[PDB]
C-alpha cells in the first residue's frame, strides 16, 4: 500500500522533520488566544466620581450608587479607575460594569460559537478542495481579523471581529493533525499525538510572560496575532498530501509530489450498537470540557496575584500526565476514569463551601481541580479510538470532538447567575462531572483485548 512507499524515500527524513517543525510551531500561540480574554478583560476596582460614598457591609466603598447630598442616587457620571495594576482594559475603555456586567461574558461566548462554527464548514471544505490550500487562507484571515480587534472603536465591532478569529483558528488545528499524519508511517503514528499535547500545553507559559511586559490590552492584543503574518510567509512552501490526490483521483501529481521528497531527502447513529455507546461517550466530552473551562476562565477571585497563579496552572499538567500514564497501565482506561471525575467533583464541592478569608486553602483545591481534569481530558481521547470500529473511528472521534465546544459554549454562559447568588455558579459547576460519574459504569468495554475491526465482535466481545 501507500505505507511501504513513503517508507521507501526513508520515512522519516530531513524532508519529514522540516515540516512537522514548521506546522506545530503556532500551537504555541494556539492556546493563548483560548484563555487571552481573561488578561484583557480584567476588571479592576472603581468608585463613583462625585460631580463623599456609601460603604458596603464589609467597610469597602460602593461601585454603583452616590450619596445625593453629602439619599441614593444611582451613578449617572463615570467613575475613577484603578491604575496602580491594570492601565487600562476593555472595561475601561467601555462601559461594561455595573448594569453591563453580563456584557463581558457575552465575548467570550460568540468566540467559542466562532470556534465551533469552523468545525463545519471548513472540515465540509478541506476535503471538496486541496487541503493545504485551506491553510494558507486561514493563516491570512486569522492574522487580518486579530489586528482589526485591536482597533476597534465601537463595541458591536469587538464581538463581530473576534468571531471571525475564532473561525479561523479552529481550521488551524484540525488541519496541523490531518497534514501530518499523512505522512507519517504507521509504525510512528502514536508519537506526534503525544508531542501535540505537550506543545499545547507550553502556551500557558508564553502567555505569562507576554502579560507582565505588556500591561495594555490595545498592545498586549496586537503583540499576540502579530506573528501570525511572518508564519504565512513560510507557509507559501508546503507539500499537499499525497494520499488525498489519489482518492479524489489526480494521481498524476502524486508521483510528482513522491519524486521531490526523495530529492529533499536525497450514518453514525444507524444501529443500537452504536447509539448505546455513542450516548455514553456523549457525556464524557460534555462534561470534561463543562468543567475544565470553569476554572480558568476566573483567577481573580483567590487572593493571588494573577501572573503567579498562573503559571502554577500551566506546570501542574506535568505531574498530571505522569500519574495517568502510570494508571493507565496498570489499572485501566475506564477505572482512571472514573477515579478521576469523581475525585475531581468532589474537590470542586469543597471550594465552594470553604470560606475565602483563607488564601492558601483556597488555592490548595483549585489548583488540584485544574490538574484532574487535564489527566481525564488526556484518558478520554486515548481510550476513545480504542473503541469505535475502524469504519466510523475517524468520523466518530471527530463528531465527538465537535461537540466538545458545545460544552465552551455553556461555561461562560452559566457564570451570569452570579448576579443572584455569587456562590450560584460554583454549585452547577462541580455537581456535573459528578453526576457523569454514572455513566462510565454502564459502559460495557475495558481495555486488554484487540481492537474491534468489524462490528461483528462487539457482541461477541459483550459475551
Ligand atoms: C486542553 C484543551 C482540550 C481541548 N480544547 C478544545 C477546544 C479549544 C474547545 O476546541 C478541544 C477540541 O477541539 O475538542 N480540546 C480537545 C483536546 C483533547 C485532547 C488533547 C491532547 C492532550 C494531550 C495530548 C494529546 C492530545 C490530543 N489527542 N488528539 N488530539 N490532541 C488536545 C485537545
Ligand atoms: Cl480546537
Amino acid at each position: 500500500a501507500f505505507n511501504d512507499l513513503l517508507q521507501q524515500v526513508g520515512g522519516v527524513g530531513r524532508f519529514q522533520q522540516i515540516q512537522v517543525t514548521l506546522v506545530v510551531l503556532p500551537l504555541l500561540l494556539m492556546a493563548s488566544h483560548n484563555t487571552l480574554q481573561n488578561f484583557t478583560a480584567a476588571i479592576p476596582t472603581h468608585h463613583c466620581r462625585p460631580p463623599w460614598l456609601p460603604r458596603d457591609r464589609q467597610g469597602q466603598p460602593e461601585s454603583c450608587l452616590r450619596f445625593t447630598s453629602p439619599a441614593t442616587e444611582p451613578c449617572t457620571d463615570g467613575w475613577i479607575y484603578d491604575n496602580s495594576t491594570f492601565p487600562s482594559t476593555i472595561v475601561t475603555e467601555w462601559d461594561l460594569v455595573c448594569s453591563h456586567r453580563a456584557l463581558r461574558q457575552l465575548a467570550q461566548s460568540l468566540y467559542m460559537v466562532g470556534v465551533l462554527l469552523g468545525a463545519m464548514v471548513f472540515g465540509y471544505l478541506a476535503d471538496r478542495l486541496g487541503r493545504r490550500k485551506v491553510l494558507i487562507l486561514n493563516y491570512l484571515q486569522t492574522a487580518v481579523s486579530g489586528t482589526c480587534a485591536a482597533f476597534a472603536p465601537n463595541f458591536p465591532i469587538y464581538c463581530a471581529f473576534r468571531l471571525l478569529s475564532g473561525m479561523a483558528l479552529a481550521g488551524i488545528s484540525l488541519n496541523c493533525m490531518t497534514l501530518n499524519v499523512e505522512w507519517m508511517p504507521i509504525h510512528t503514528r502514536a508519537c506526534v499525538g503525544t508531542l501535540i499535547g505537550y506543545v499545547y500545553s507550553l502556551g500557558q507559559f508564553l502567555l505569562a510572560g507576554v502579560a507582565y511586559a505588556v500591561p495594555h490590552w490595545r498592545h498586549l492584543q496586537l503583540l499576540v496575532s502579530a506573528p501570525f503574518f511572518a508564519f504565512f510567509i513560510y507557509s507559501w512552501f508546503f507539500i499537499e498530501s499525497a494520499r488525498w490526490h489519489s482518492s479524489s483521483g489526480r494521481l498524476d501529481l502524486t508521483l510528482r509530489a513522491l519524486q521531490r521528497v526523495a530529492r529533499i531527502n536525497g450514518e453514525l447513529l444507524r444501529c443500537p450498537t452504536l447509539r448505546h455507546l455513542f450516548l455514553c461517550l456523549s457525556m464524557l466530552w460534555f462534561a470534561t470540557s463543562f468543567a475544565y473551562y470553569g476554572l480558568v476562565m476566573d483567577l481573580q477571585g483567590f487572593g493571588v496575584s494573577i501572573y503567579l497563579i498562573q503559571v502554577i496552572f500551566g506546570a501542574v499538567d506535568l505531574p498530571a500526565k505522569l500519574v495517568g500514564f502510570l494508571v493507565i497501565n496498570s489499572l485501566g482506561r475506564r477505572p482512571a476514569q472514573m477515579a478521576a471525575l469523581l475525585l475531581a467533583g468532589i474537590c470542586i464541592l469543597l471550594n465552594g463551601v470553604i470560606p475565602q478569608d483563607q488564601s492558601i486553602v483556597r488555592t490548595s483545591l483549585a489548583v488540584l481541580g485544574k490538574g484532574c481534569l487535564a489527566a481525564s481530558f488526556n484518558c478520554i481521547f486515548l481510550y476513545t479510538g480504542e473503541l469505535y470500529p475502524t469504519m466510523i473511528r475517524q468520523t466518530g472521534m471527530g463528531m465527538g470532538s465537535t461537540m466538545a465546544r458545545v460544552g465552551s459554549i455553556v461555561s461562560p454562559l452559566v457564570s451570569m447567575t452570579a448576579e443572584l447568588y455569587p456562590s450560584m455558579p460554583l454549585f452547577i459547576y462541580g455537581a456535573v462531572p459528578v453526576a457523569a460519574s454514572a455513566v462510565t459504569v454502564l459502559l460495557p468495554e475495558t481495555l486488554g483485548q484487540p481492537l474491534p475491526d468489524t462490528v461483528q465482535d462487539l457482541e461477541s466481545r459483550w459475551a
